[PDB]
């Protein structure tokens, strides 16, 4: 309907991945603000569309939403020759800006959010690029300090100590100018609650602006959507939630 | 994920419409079937675009079929598009060919719709006698006491395209009351409307008339307007009335 | 692969149609030329992608291709309240300009093409908008003066009345290309092909004759051929070689 | 139109890959024959739909066409934990059989074809499963004994290691079609075409020679052509004429 976002289901060639690849875009209704919205493990670019009311949530909101695909590659340039980090941090923004010149190129209007694996990817991209002003993690896999062996090796190689490896958010934080607002939620009955506690505590000590919340909840889409609703209210976009009598 | 429905987006040729046409189907991980009908301005993508129906169906043994009537009111129109025949007769035949494991039993065959889709839902239930349960969410269930111009909906030519010239709605062949003559009364009818919906009085009237005709109608109403948030909530309630062992997601 | 166009399946709201609606876009891999490519009766915005190799054809070509949907409404503001002409001639270009500012807004680089019902729609939009430099019809339904849908039992009386109302005489009705031509500045290069074994061949001969009499720039070609996708695909290939876009046909040894 | 195949674009969960995954199906519009149609490198389940007139080709043909996705994984259970072979050889057919009970479960009505990487994957599935009666390769990557991907700027050392591990000699490796052929009952008709100007021409010549030596029924053709979709579409047409489906043109 009127005020609902247009939806762009995009098939594009990734030179970085040497693959025909996919992204979804929600386009409002120029310097239009952008939110990158990252899926978790087992997911892809369709996840937020399949698993939440993000479309309804974006009604009347001047915000472009970009949903990338990392296909179980952890937003990482992998050991097996698939450069997912490069494809999504570098190539995708270039591809989209070419299609959509009215999308903002300003940090203060560029945001990121993800759930689980996407929570890790979100914080990683926020810390390494310095191109985002706000970054949100919902039940993120924020630390491995506390699949299959071949699978995990494919992502991270051999890991002795997670926190001191270049893959930890603590280590990636060294690349950050610390000017990104970080936002995190985790359910208190989530298996990743303690990983979130450790990562948040570390990032705060390292001097980062981290707004961490936690409440009753488990590792489920209902909660991640609810927390996206909360995160959107923190953005400079004048968001309004639907009436719910 | 595991237990989530498969989604198939189907491009098929409608011989009835003489059109390339489309439908969406959710297929679970003699399987019951729910036909889920869109409203005005909508199409076969509406329920997927506007609700968490996909997430709602996790772990539930139910095929969901989403047809498209493209603003044609689930009606064989005045302008040569036989949408009723295409969706009531052709689509079920097409899908049965693809999906032989879909039930052919009335007791396992259901339909639901919102607004124009609530009208279409009750029309199909009353005319076919092939459904056991039929639900309307803020349905356009009568035009006797509701005029679309009060809400700047369509135009005189558009309405004439669907229904022709209508002197009196209820006594016309298009009313649910008139269409009810084709019904064996053995379909459970289920309706909700928000008390702040422009269609509240239309629902009140149609429900009273169908009950007076001896239909089994379960009508509920509460705070609410003409919005997707409510239709999604009421689909959730309706699913609990079906013989499908549905359980809602955890919400702490 | 590399050099292949990106494909955009677009779900947008049409205020004109009061509908959730759709279009497909091929976007080359900056004032980029655009071709609007119109489907025929029984088709939709998916037709050219489903029924031809247009995607493979556009490899390495700097041209955006827009495939709209008129859903059997003849690119016409109908008698039953669906304003397909306004939706496609007016609203769609505005919607696309907003999404794609790098798409050209110049007549010199804006083109249109269509098969059958889409050939009619193509010439109609070319004549009435003055926004296109080149317009191509493939086996177009260019006249109903000497063609009747009753010859092949296409549609139904109610269907045709739904599109055009009651017509005494096609050529003198406001729906004819001959009537619609009055809105044209005559600056569009019109291009038409029709197969000699097509039910629409004489309709093409007549429309072409009439438009040339009115002083239009019309290039008309015909050869053995029938009312089939094989021919429409072949003629699209020919049309692309005529456009100011550096098109090169794939190798076929 | 009338007689054209229905198209279903399918999103399903792959337990084997722990992925939301995809396949396309053309369904003719009862024991219906099935063709698995495999994409090449850089492609996916959409490849044959995007790059050919396969839809038009199948008008009036009683054949289901299944297009899987191996996402640059070479139809192989990889060294990095993605079991593409198992997902496509075992899981996908079980998934589709559940949706479509009218699809054949007979070997004599089950066929497979692929281009490039898909030619390799096709012959691999045919040799290993013994569940197909006819298998076709179009410009297939049928051997790496005499072809190095580096010559065409394809992949990277890390990429190839991810698929095949370290390879001292291709033909004697368990990954070669020659080695995979040990699992075959030889009761699958193999069909191959390659362009005489294709960079994979010599790889085809070698694999065909070897499979013939091993006692396989291999129909191999070659003519003018390069590594392009135009040729693969034409050759799919020729392959269809060899199938027990009364294909028309
Ligand atoms: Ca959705
Ligand atoms: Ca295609």
């Amino acid at each position: 309907g009127a005020m609902d976002p247009a939806v762009m289901k995009i098939e594009y060639y990734s030179q970085v991945l040497d693959m025909e690849w996919g992204v979804n875009v929600l386009y409002p209704d120029e310097d239009i603000p952008v939110l990158y919205l990252l899926h978790g493990m087992s997911g892809n670019h369709n996840s937020w569309l399949k698993r939440t009311n993000v479309e309804r949530l974006l009604r009347g909101t001047n915000l472009i939403v970009v949903m990338p695909n990392t296909s179980n590659g952890w937003y990482t340039d992998t050991q097996y020759g698939f450069d997912y980090y490069t494809a999504l941090a570098e190539e995708l923004p270039q591809v989209l800006k070419r299609f959509f010149p009215n999308m903002t190129s300003k940090r203060e209007k560029t945001f990121i959010a993800g759930l689980s694996m996407g929570g890790y990817g979100c914080f990683k991209l926020a810390l390494t690029t310095n191109r985002f002003s706000h970054a949100a993690s919902f039940s993120g896999a924020l630390s491995f300090q506390n699949g299959s062996p071949a699978y995990w090796r494919g992502v991270f190689g051999e890991i002795r100590d997670w926190t001191t490896s270049p893959y930890s958010l603590e280590s990636l934080a060294k690349k950050s100018d610390k000017k990104t607002k970080l936002w995190a939620w985790c359910g208190e009955q989530d298996f990743l609650y303690e990983a979130n506690n450790l990562a948040v505590k570390n990032l705060k000590k390292l001097g980062f602006d981290v707004t961490y919340s936690h409440s009753a909840g488990t590792h489920e889409w209902y909660y991640w959507e609810k927390q996206l609703e909360v995160f959107l209210t923190t953005l400079p976009i004048d968001f309004k939630l639907e009436e719910r009598l």
